[PDB]
């Protein structure tokens, strides 16, 4: 009835990637310490080895994990350690790590590390949560097509001599609808690929999320299950996602629809999927993840003793099974290398703990090249009253340009930039802070 | 002199200048011959075709496979149109018995299963569907690119037999990789756009200069494409030049750990040389939809050393995807073929329209309006000799001819004429006169 | 879809060009080797008569009247090019009666009009015209009130034809939502939506624009009741036809602050020529009223007045006349049957224009019966018909014989043989 | 002869709603109600955001005489202005309660930023809210100039019918040269491509193109190859008169010039001369070297800019009075940006995006952090102040703390737990009598 102001809101005025004309960051070196020793285990990617050697750190590399007694001896001298999933950094092991500044988990998982014990010794732990997104999104595009045309079945037939040309119930993916459960890093990336392959994209999330492209958020999962040809899961493991696709969800789906799970091994009830496929309700499925997975690669590893429905699952048509290869590419392993090595490096060189999984997240803008006589104090301490009183007293002869402290449990982390400090005064500040009683670990960068 | 004002002509001062630019209802018609229309459909044509024919009111007989030769002969005696696919062989042996047949539908690309020349000689028009499977093949390839990049087939076969084998080594994200398309035709150009959207660089080789879609680039030699591509895929016709165009020297021109995809034609790759390139770790994987020798029917021991001798060798190799000519085996493709060919046969029967025919002159005329009473359409198939239009236009000379179109194709020609103000007495007279001209091959009148 | 299911899917030829047709046309004709005479305006009737007695093709635009009085003297004329949409300046029936084919350019101005509208949308949304007129007379008047970003607003297109569908894609790219009303079901481009009633479009649109023909149904189709159906402070654009809007009712809707602005390219009465006192109360009585209103953009029928449009007309019509002369192709002709044939030695093409009566193909195909006819196409248009036949193995002696025989048939209107 | 190998690897989320813990809402100590004063007809979106916080809001459509402004500002905690209200030291000296200033506009020169910072007063503005509005204006002027729309309409409004297709063009296929590929330039780029123009841009920085725009290394390459040239640059000494006689000579015959950036960036006498010589076919100007302070009837004339009578007598010139950002949507977005900024500064102490202040903020306290106070301590960047402050707070655990400096001023923000109402008053009075203190608030 009246022309009127459109819904416009200022955060939608964006700017493309450009080159700053910044001032050179001052490079900072620790007090009293010599060479940084990095130990990398479990065949971390060469991108990581390179980033560390270019800093001038000494790097020791291993393709697998170490026996516990060998790991103990090596870890005594080491300043940073990179691991993946199979190295268990327990208190038994970390108690001997007198020099360790940080731990890199070159992977998503961090449970192999006793995070709380580590924090208690002032050891920051970093990981790579989102480095595998593109690899999983592409896997799914490939499985959509592969399921749509029963590729796996065709190839297995031909490899054993059966020629079975079938158009019945095989589809062009253009025009079909993809239902994405969880519009996160993977879900939103998959959305754009799926639209490019000519699918209509619906998504269900527990949060209101701005769509990419022409994807549509649906308010209930049953709308998504009702209207989707392909349903795919990109959710975390929570109690709410635990078995969130079970018999009633498969009944809500279309006859001859398809199910894809490269999220978490718990999110699908497999006995109910097996039964939905056997009833010809579900036309095919692709699983990358299972309730129980072997610890190592091997030849009889995937069987009825690991998951009891294995012999049933294997005997079904149009089932694609993969052994957790969602993120298993050279590009992903290489990006993890860069993300985590860069993270450890910024923590060592600048004290930046943003993205740490067990630590307060603290950082400060870099000092300029030309800020002569400025020191950065990195003070990890016990989260009790009276500690900033102590510290800011010790530093009170010098102007503090800026300072940031934050806490995480029983631990806290102060970072302060102080100006006009000569080398005599630096040694004095170090020894004073080193004999405070709240101190867990201290480092000064100059 | 006037050659400076000619190099500063196709160059310019600098001037703003013009950019480089660039209802009535159809009357439905029925033949003069009594007894309707029998359609025979073989080899499991799609339901879209069955529906189009029944809605015309034709009597339709449907079969899911082909017939023995003796059964096919007896059925074809009464039939007015026959739909087939690749495995029904309409030889002269069979078509000699087809006294009523007006047209043949090939619900597929190939027409070699039909003796097209014998058919044309009897005034039988043949129709097919060349370009209906394009999207289906392009999507197959996108899926095999990813599947090969990630060794999906190998992973699944392992797990189905109980082997857990997680591998990132030489498994890749296809974003950033380069796709080399050999043959930038209907399928190649479609695949190009998909591949860019999946974040591949696309190069293509063709024997002709073709305008790129998107930001694909044409390379002048195949070896440049083989040198620069991570994935190589073939979308070419079967010519003597494409016969074994990827052999040992082309695999040596390719990258270490590159990939080969062939959903074009069974002859275009030399398989013993591919087997050898894979065994030497030169080629990291391959997907084949088509083979030199393919079984005639689906079956359990059909794909073996007796059909192609290197079968047992090929199957024992890692990261090999084998499919049984399923490039165009989708519901959407089979359904579009259904509609294209059944619409074509239907317009040929109801209106005489032979456009898109593979063995016939291509002739058609605008539909007559609903309300054009007393108008007949003459469909006269004859021998392409002088003096035939003289004869025909004489026979019709008492009636105004609203329009007429004749065209020739070899020894056969096809006249189509719309004549107004014709009563039923005069119609029978025209029919019997045209039916006893000596140039006549077959005649039909629609009113 | 409650189950996964299938998805949807030659230097003898004299050309005379009048009224300043575009150079693209002059070039196409000279590259054929035709002799070309060009004029920037039209000719007096007596001069036109003398020139036309030898002309084989004539190009005109809107102001040259090819009456029977003039065409009766055109002994050589094969065809007429209208380098424009309109053809009423030509007596089409008399022309057809002499075997003269007439061609025009209906759809060459589509992009030019669609861009004009995108510009007027923005200009009206921000009162640009008013701002500039103010400043040109010294008034500084910065105004944000009721001025809008077009992003998010809705465009209502009446008539989703060549112009409407082109405008649709532009408007979406500028971030408008597009609704359209047409009297026919038309598949949308992009994410435009067809609305089943005009009143729904008027109710839901911020900008309303007209791209319809002049029919009795479009005659004054936007009047007082349609402006009442529109939003307060909505906008009206008419670059279709001068009759389609009731202007006194638009004036009244603007005066009542119902309509916030309007752009008109077309009027009920327009001057014949450019001039200084041409647009006034004697031409349309509401002129002084219309002019005194805020946020009204007035243009003098410039919707298709670009270099690119004039240039495309040049190419379309000159190519058409050229294919008619060189190949007999009459497809796109406005007053003639539409006939053409796919374009070695010893083949002739017979072009026989004749009276549409029985017995004529009998006569003609008799005359040609010593020679094989490879193909042949005849069609009719009223009292006239047009045969085109390709005959093989013909030497120049036999060609002259066929010509003289066809030239003395009684149904004949005009004949030409191409070899 | 090649080897397949790792691609060159370079993950966001789309905007989403948080399902965190409910933010604890915080109220200042010694203060009662927050009074907001809004001048110069700020948009209703701002009035609404402030009343929903429960602030008392006084609104005016214009600016105030200096003596009235002085009296009102004595009580006021936040003031919103636009370009014409001059907040000098003369006026701000009497601002005993003022916590912050909103500039509901891009410009902040009307405010004495340094004096303000010296009294602990944070100033906020809206730099980039007008981008889309300017980009659309330009698309409209491109078309309007290409078709001489303005000239046609002026003619008809006076009774002249003048149909012209000569040197009138479809913009499809033409080239747009964007000088300054910033917020406006990059937005315009995408629009222009959609209207079928080829886009070149010149910038002093390497900027990744949107779409199929192409960065050119020199300005004269852009001037040489463009049909339409448009300016979206800041006022620097390098942009001062950056289009003058030599740049117009580098441009195409019958090309077009658009300036909705800054009033100084084009040399107008040289543009007038290029148009008169038929070098430049048309121009649109939104901005001038001298502009009137207010709307009025004889404001734009030879006394303001001497070439006015010359400029106005030329064909195909579009003149607008600084309306690049004058839309409902732009004014409304400014409303939201600045009112939200002032509100977060008042309610949470967040000074990020401040133009004259250290940029400090802390994650919100949870609903269930009972007995926590937030200390907002604006002081002098001199040694020994954190010693004093962290001493005063040393009976309480500090959960977190962030101090940063900007010249002679610094700003500490500290979250302290387990504080009852007795102890809160004690901390306030101690911090209020520290010698480094400029201003202090506590939120609890
Ligand atoms: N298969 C593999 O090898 C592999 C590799 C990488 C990641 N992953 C897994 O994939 C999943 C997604 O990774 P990501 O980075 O995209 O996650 P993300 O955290 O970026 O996003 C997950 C999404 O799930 C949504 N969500 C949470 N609970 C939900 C619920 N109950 N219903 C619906 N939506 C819900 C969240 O709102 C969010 O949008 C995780 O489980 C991750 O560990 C697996
Ligand atoms: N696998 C299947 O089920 C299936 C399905 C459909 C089509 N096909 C086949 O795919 C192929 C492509 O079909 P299309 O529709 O895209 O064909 P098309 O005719 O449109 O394109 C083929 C292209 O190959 C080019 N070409 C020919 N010889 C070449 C050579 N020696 N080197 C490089 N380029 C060459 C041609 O110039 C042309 O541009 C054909 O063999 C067709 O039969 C297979
Ligand atoms: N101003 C100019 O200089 C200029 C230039 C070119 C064309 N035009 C005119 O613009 C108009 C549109 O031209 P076009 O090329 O798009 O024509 P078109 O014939 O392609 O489009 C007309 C459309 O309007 C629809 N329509 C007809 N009557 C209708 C009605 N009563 N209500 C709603 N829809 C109706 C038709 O079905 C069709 O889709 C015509 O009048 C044409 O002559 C003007
Ligand atoms: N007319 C109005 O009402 C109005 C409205 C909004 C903005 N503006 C003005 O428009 C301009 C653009 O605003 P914005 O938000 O895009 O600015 P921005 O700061 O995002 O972009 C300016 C761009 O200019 C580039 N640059 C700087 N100096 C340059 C030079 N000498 N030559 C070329 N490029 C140069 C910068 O690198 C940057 O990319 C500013 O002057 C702004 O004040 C005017
Ligand atoms: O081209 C002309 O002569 C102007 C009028 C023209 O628009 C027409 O009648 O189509």
């Amino acid at each position: 009835g009246a022309v009127s102001t459109s819904p416009t809101q200022s955060f939608m005025n964006t700017l493309p990637r450009r080159v700053s004309i910044t001032k050179q960051p001052k490079a900072l070196k620790p007090f009293s310490t010599g060479d940084m020793n990095i130990l990398l285990l479990e065949n971390v990617n060469a991108t990581a080895i390179k980033i560390f050697k270019d800093q001038g750190y000494q790097v020791e590399f291993h393709k697998s994990s170490l026996p516990e007694d060998e790991l103990i001896e090596k870890i005594k001298d080491v300043h940073a350690i990179g691991i993946r999933s199979k190295t268990r950094l327990t208190e038994k092991i970390l108690q001997h790590a007198r020099n360790l500044v940080c731990i890199g988990c070159f992977c998503i998982g961090t449970n192999q590390v006793d995070l709380k014990y580590a924090a208690s010794k002032g050891i920051a732990v970093f990981n790579s949560p989102f480095s595998n997104s593109r690899s999983v999104a592409e896997l799914v595009i490939g499985e959509i097509i592969s399921l749509a045309r029963q590729l796996g079945d065709r190839s297995i037939e031909l490899h054993t001599g059966t020629w079975n040309k079938v158009a019945a119930r095989c589809w062009e993916v253009r025009g079909k609808t993809l239902g994405i459960i969880g519009y996160g890093h993977i879900g939103s990336q998959l959305s754009v690929l799926a639209e490019a392959m000519g699918l209509h994209v619906l998504y269900y999330d527990i949060v209101t999320i701005m769509a990419l492209g022409t994807a549509r958020q649906v308010s209930t999962l049953d709308e998504l299950l009702n209207k989707s040809d392909f349903v795919t899961l990109h959710v975390p493991a929570t109690p709410e996602t635990e078995k969130m696709l079970s018999a009633p969800q498969f009944a809500a789906m279309k006859d001859g629809a398809y199910v894809i799970n490269a999220s978490r091994g718990t999110v699908v009830d497999i006995p109910s999927l097996i039964q939905a496929v056997k009833a010809n309700k579900i036309a095919g499925a692709a699983l990358d993840v299972y309730p129980h997975e072997p610890a190592k690669n091997g030849e009889g590893s995937f069987n009825d003793e690991l998951n009891s429905w294995t012999s049933e699952l294997v005997s079904l048509p149009n089932i694609i099974l993969t052994p957790h290869i969602g993120g298993s590419t050279e590009e992903a392993q290489s990006s993890i290398g860069i993300e985590v090595a860069t993270a450890l490096s910024k923590y060592i060189n600048e004290g930046n703990s943003v993205g740490s999984v067990n630590f307060p997240e603290v950082s400060l803008k870099s000092l300029d090249y030309d800020q002569e006589n400025t020191v950065r104090v990195l003070y990890i301490h016990r989260n009790v009253p009276g500690v900033l009183k102590t510290v800011n007293d010790i530093l009170s002869d010098h102007n503090i340009e800026k300072q940031f402290s934050d806490s995480h449990g029983e631990i806290a982390y102060l970072m302060a930039d102080i100006s006009s400090v000569n080398q005599s005064e630096i040694k004095d500040i170090y020894e004073k802070l080193n004999q405070t009683s709240a101190k867990v670990s201290i480092r000064l960068l100059y």
